[PDB]
């Protein structure tokens, strides 16, 4: 801010461990400021013009006075005063990712060296064809045995020096004195970049045979495994095996996946007792990958005239058998039912511009084309046959595996169309005698589809019981467009039980009201015994939902200092968590202060160096939990030239943790809301690093750009579902179609649902509450003028302020709303059809200034919008209504009609979305308790992580727990 222009503006060292501190101390040397609440210049108060008749305005320069009391006009006490939360992915700085996959680094020509003396030492130890392997070799003085590391020189100088481990030494009668090189990857070639230790290397699946003449020199490389007491080493002082070793010698401790930015513990792959002298883990693994991805049929069950049928086939590590469920692209096949195509349009008639003067501002959006709609979910079908053609001789072709399936219908696939999806379970299907033939290769995955009546338990238990589960009760006949019982051939007929490991004691920092913990708990992997939330209202709410937890309502920095000093309890008399108590650490630290993309500064970094991110990493380091989870706004991966992301990974790698990062879209996991979150996963040395959750629901493509660029390298997660998904997208209708109509200003904290749930989504969220009570279906009370605006926004899909009628209106308070007057000729936007001007200030002129007297007040159409319209894409979305078929925007923390981030009017009712509706958009069970005043509740809901999203992530961690032997 320039000064205090009507502004009502409202130790410092973070608690760190010596390891974390030293990692961050290295950067942005200083040798060659508390948060201030701003006001949202949008509410009907900030809009208010300085009256100039009170101690405030009368104490300013404008109204005769001294600029002493910077206090703003009294008629401008912003009720929505707020801190600028970095939770602002409002930058879309990746809407056009134009890049490939990280080309296997070492791909390139190397320089042959002129070592003048290379002679085998000892006698051969094998003779596989033209290859006679040796145990040792001697080059110009130097000596090499397998297991030793060498260095090769790239031909291109734009490439670094290569380091490799010699896994074999042999001599080929056709190539000479060879060796196998298993390449290492230097830290600066990983996402860490220049933030890594200059001596640290990482293992990668890159190797190649090569002539010993390419060897440049011998190099020492030591392995740095986790100590016996790794989990207790948190907080200790930086040790050392030896100085010449970890201090001055190349070392490594982890494996690295360049495509996924995954740092993992070294593979354990074993060597058959046929290659203990020529084993290469890389080849071993690469061999697994090539074989794990060759669609191949197995046992056969019949040999016919033109093709042979098999009982099962395997593709991508998954075994497919006849009768199984399979996922197919929407292109795989069509349904007999003709996808109806609409015709005609409105009976030709333009809009009345005298009445709707700001409607022309909608043409730019229109012509600019509309953004793509969510893809169709997967086609689903039962495997009837698995067959291979027949070679031009008589033998089955395996390079071509085909599958004949039964087409399953989704309710929306029948003649009933989309409306059929409204009340149907998301996993409800219909059997069909329609068949299709596709290439096994087209299969996207395996799924379970069972006849509901023969299930050993109810539909709900079966659905909440496992991934990719579908069911059917009736069959569908497209020809007669009728519903009949399923045939008998449509029924059934190493499966054990459902092992349930104990929950991990979880410490959730910056817990907010609990979204993240709720989802984790729902995944059945955790029990948040300890939470930290400095903001009281949200801390109270966490208490309400987790009676068995210990909630600390204080700066996360004070508690950690206590435990580090040896304290076991705190001033309030609460028991502090100690090493061994925390098995999992999760949280979302605020990034306020360094939310910009611009590079770090010497000053701007000294503050980040003491930010909550460093404090959170300190917690991770000290407690050394089994699994670490850091969630944040998508842009966490970009802030400050990605240094925030690189230093966070760098710090985890230094701790010896396995770690990765990724970006997820919440809408892909069950909510009718767009919200991308950055996710950093870390896992203990003896754990299995989790994978990111594969999308469950199809969602708008433009909202699903998940890739990330760091220092010109593109990273993606393990996610393979990029076009379709198992379930249809969840809409606003799915979210709140069942809610009782309330009015602007609703305050009844407890009302009746007055009806039954309608959508599958609603069924899940209202739960199995004995005496169901609809809570918090309350919404902000808008001024008589704002309310008037809302009731005048059409219900037609995509209506907003640009649809308001320029008419005089009496208000609920009694005053009259005047018409907006077009006073200046805007040469850019022209005139209306009748000849009316379109400008509302002098600025629409040639550079001209803003005649302060040109401002208008209390006009249905807000003067400010056409005023600055041309420079904000016509403020599309303001006073806009949510669409029943659409989704919420990143759930607002304080719904405002003219708020940038705000497209918040209810689909049909003339009000802004209620607290409960917002909680629905986040996936919170209707029984989830919130605490505080209405604005406090909105904040709670909005800052939280959507449970469905955290649940998905939680299930990935669960898989790792079950896999640990
Ligand atoms: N120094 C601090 N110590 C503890 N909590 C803080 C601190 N600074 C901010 N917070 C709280 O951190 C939270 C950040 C939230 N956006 C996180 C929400 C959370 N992941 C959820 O699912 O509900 C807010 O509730 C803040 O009030
Ligand atoms: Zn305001
Ligand atoms: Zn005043
Ligand atoms: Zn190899
Ligand atoms: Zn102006």
């Amino acid at each position: 801010r320039q000064t205090i222009r009507h502004s009502t503006r409202e130790p410092t060292k973070a608690t760190t461990t010596k390891l974390v501190y030293q990692i961050f101390d290295t950067f942005f040397a200083e040798q060659i400021n508390a948060f201030k609440r701003r006001r949202c210049g949008v509410c009907e108060v900030c809009q208010q013009p300085e009256c100039g008749k009170c101690k405030a305005c009368k104490d300013m320069v404008k109204f005769g006075g001294s600029g002493r009391s910077k206090q703003a006009c009294q008629e401008r006490r912003c009720p929505n005063m707020a801190m600028k939360e970095a939770d602002d992915d409002e930058e879309v700085d990746d809407n056009i990712p134009e890049m490939p996959s990280p080309k296997k680094m070492h791909q390139g020509k190397k320089k042959k060296q002129n070592k003048n003396r290379i002679s085998w030492v000892g006698e051969a130890v094998k003779t596989d064809g033209k290859k006679s392997y040796y145990k040792k070799v001697c080059i110009d003085a130097e000596t090499l045995e397998v297991g030793d590391c060498v260095s090769v020189i790239p031909d291109d100088s734009s490439k670094p020096l290569y380091l490799a481990r010699v896994t074999a030494l042999w001599e080929d009668s056709s190539n000479g004195q060879m060796f196998h090189a298993h390449w290492f990857c230097a830290g600066t070639d990983t996402v860490l970049g220049a933030t890594s230790d200059p001596l640290e290397l990482f293992l990668v699946d890159e190797c190649e045979d090569m002539q010993l003449s390419y060897i440049h020199s011998k190099v020492k490389v030591i392995y740095k495994a986790p100590s016996e007491n790794w989990a207790m080493e948190g907080g200790m002082d930086p040790e050392s095996l030896l100085e010449g070793d970890d201090g001055k010698t190349y070392f490594y401790q982890l494996w690295y996946d360049q495509d996924y930015a995954r740092f993992e513990s070294p593979p354990k792959t074993q060597p058959t007792e046929d290659n203990k002298f020529k084993f290469c883990v890389s080849c071993a693994r690469l061999a697994e990958m090539r074989q794990k991805e060759i669609p191949r049929v197995l046992e056969q069950l019949e040999d016919l005239d033109s093709r042979v049928l098999y009982y099962s086939a395997t593709k991508n590590g998954i075994l497919y058998r006849v009768g199984d469920g399979v996922y197919l692209p929407p292109e795989a096949f069509t349904f007999n039912i003709k996808l109806s195509s609409p015709v005609k349009r409105p009976r030709k008639e333009p809009v009345d511009e005298d009445l709707y003067p700001e409607h022309y501002r909608k043409y730019s959006d229109y012509i600019k084309g509309s953004n793509l709609d969510a893809p169709e979910p997967y086609r689903i079908g039962r495997i009837k046959e698995i067959f291979c053609p027949k070679k031009s001789n008589g033998r089955p072709n395996e390079t071509d595996i085909k599958i004949r399936v039964n087409k399953f219908y989704r309710p929306e696939n029948t003649h009933k169309s989309t409306p059929a999806s409204y009340h149907a379970d998301i996993n409800l299907l219909y059997w069909s005698d329609e068949e299709a033939v596709v290439d096994f290769k087209a299969v996207q995955g395996r799924c379970t589809v069972e006849y509901g009546e023969d299930l050993p338990e109810c539909v709900q238990v079966y659905s909440m019981g496992g991934p990719n589960r579908f069911y059917f009760l009736e069959a569908y006949n497209a020809k007669s467009k009728s519903f009949e019982d399923p045939p008998n051939h449509a029924r059934s007929p190493e499966p054990e039980i459902e092992i349930k490991l104990p929950k991990l004691r979880t410490l959730d920092v910056f817990s907010g009201c609990g979204g993240l913990s709720e989802g984790f708990h729902q995944a059945g992997i955790s029990d948040t015994l300890w939470a930290i939330e400095m903001w009281d209202p949200a801390a109270q709410a966490f208490r309400l939902n987790n009676p068995g937890s210990t909630v600390f309502t204080e700066d996360c920095n004070i508690l950690l200092k206590l435990v580090m000093a040896g304290e076991t309890t705190n001033s309030r008399g609460q028991r502090l968590p100690q090493k061994g108590d925390v098995e999992m650490l999760c949280g979302g630290p605020p990034c306020q202060g360094f939310s910009g993309m611009n590079r770090f500064n010497s000053r701007t970094y000294s503050k980040f160096k003491n930010s909550l991110v460093v404090s959170f990493l300190s917690y991770c380091d000290y407690y050394r939990p089994r699994f670490f989870l850091l969630e944040n706004v998508r842009n966490f991966v970009s802030f400050k030239r990605s240094m925030v992301l690189k230093l966070t990974l760098r710090c985890l790698v230094r701790m010896g943790y396995q770690c990765t990062f990724g970006v997820l879209q919440a809408g892909q996991y069950g909510v009718a809301q767009t919200r991308r979150r950055a996710i950093i996963l870390a896992a203990a040395p003896g754990e299995k690093l989790p994978l990111f959750p594969e999308p469950l629901h199809v969602f708008a493509p433009r909202a699903c750009q998940l890739s990330v660029v760091v220092d010109d390298k593109k990273f993606v997660s393990n996610i393979t579902r990029l076009s379709s998904g198992p379930f249809r997208t969840i809409t606003v209708r799915d979210t709140m179609s069942d809610l009782p109509e309330v009015r602007n200003g609703a305050s009844a904290l407890e009302i009746s649902y007055n009806g039954e749930p309608q959508s599958w989504f609603q069924r899940q969220l209202r739960g199995a509450q004995y005496q169901p009570i609809l809570r918090d279906h309350i919404c902000k009370d808008m001024s008589a003028l704002v309310a008037a605006r809302m009731r005048h926004i059409p219900l037609a899909p995509g209506s907003d302020w640009r649809d308001l009628p320029n008419i005089e209106v009496r208000l609920s308070d009694g005053t009259m709303a005047r018409k907006l007057r077009y006073t200046h000729h805007d040469r850019k936007n022209g005139r209306s059809s009748s000849g009316a001007l379109r400008g509302v200030c002098s600025c629409v002129e040639a550079g001209k200034a803003c005649d302060p007297a040109a401002r208008q007040f209390n006009t249905l159409i807000p003067w400010c919008l056409p005023h600055t319209g041309n420079r904000h894409n016509h403020w599309a979305g303001l006073y806009g209504r949510l669409e029943w078929d659409g989704f919420f925007s990143t759930t607002v923390t304080n719904p405002e009609p003219m708020g940038k981030q705000g497209r918040v009017l209810h689909p049909e009712q003339h009000r802004v979305v209620s607290v409960r509706e917002c909680a629905r958009s986040q996936g919170f069970p209707d029984t989830y308790r919130l605490f505080g005043n209405i604005l406090d509740k909105h904040r709670q809901v909005g800052n939280a992580v959507p449970p469905p999203l955290a649940k998905a992530i939680g299930l990935e961690i669960k898989l790792c727990m079950l896999a640990k032997a």
